């Protein structure tokens, strides 16, 4: 299970973090792990639309081939922290696996500028025991992690050598799926 109550970003920027754009994990702690995709892909795009706040996200595990889209319209819980109720969908936005209660992910932004990002997730699927999951994120899929958000880390009281990096796994996204997943 999750123990984590993540602290949002004070003064966290809403219309600069959901401007529709793409957000990359370039490097991500999970707290509940294993045997698991060791080597992982994953990416969002984040924005409103028709007036509703929406996340789109892609995970590709680059040994599996194993890929999945979701999109979710989230809620506010407090400034920088929401409930995203979650659906499968291909990367067209056709539904594969409608919403359901208990399907659903919390998302807390802990620190964000125009390139970079901290956020918790907190996942939860159904009867499975999962635990809460870290990530940095970059505009630029190839950035490695500046001071920024290196600092906000350890401000998290957490360590960034601890973290798993993507960039080995030679990813590649599909930023126009992405983006057009947001209307979905
Ligand atoms: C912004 C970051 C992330 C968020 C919001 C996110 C959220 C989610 C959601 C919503 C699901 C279930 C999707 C579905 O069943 O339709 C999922 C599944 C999964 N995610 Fe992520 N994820 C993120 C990052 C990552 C990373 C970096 C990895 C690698 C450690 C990871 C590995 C997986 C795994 C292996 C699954 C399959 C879970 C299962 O069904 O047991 N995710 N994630
Ligand atoms: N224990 C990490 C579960 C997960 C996958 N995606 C998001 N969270």
């Amino acid at each position: 299970a999750c123990t984590k109550n993540a602290i949002a970003q004070t003064g966290f920027n809403k219309d600069k973090y959901f401007n529709g754009d793409v957000w990359y994990v370039t490097d991500y702690l999970d707290l509940e792990p294993d045997d698991v995709p060791k080597r992982y892909c994953a990416a969002l795009a984040a924005g409103t639309a028709s007036g509703k706040l929406k996340e789109a996200l892609y995970h590709y595990d680059p040994k599996t081939q194993d890929t999945f889209y979701d999109v979710s319209e989230l809620q506010v819980e407090s400034l920088g922290k929401y409930t995203a109720n979650f659906k499968k969908v291909d990367k067209n936005g056709n539904v594969k696996v409608a919403v359901t209660a208990g399907n659903y992910y919390t998302f807390t932004v802990m620190y964000a500028d125009d390139s970079s990002a901290l956020i918790h997730t907190c996942l939860h699927k159904g009867n499975k025991d999962l635990g809460d999951l870290y990530a940095v994120l970059n505009r630029n899929k190839d950035a490695a992690a500046g001071d920024k958000v290196k600092s906000a880390v350890s401000a998290a009281t957490l360590e960034f050598s601890k973290f798993i990096s993507t960039k080995e796994n030679n990813c590649a996204y599909d930023n126009d799926s992405l983006k057009s997943l947001l209307t979905k």
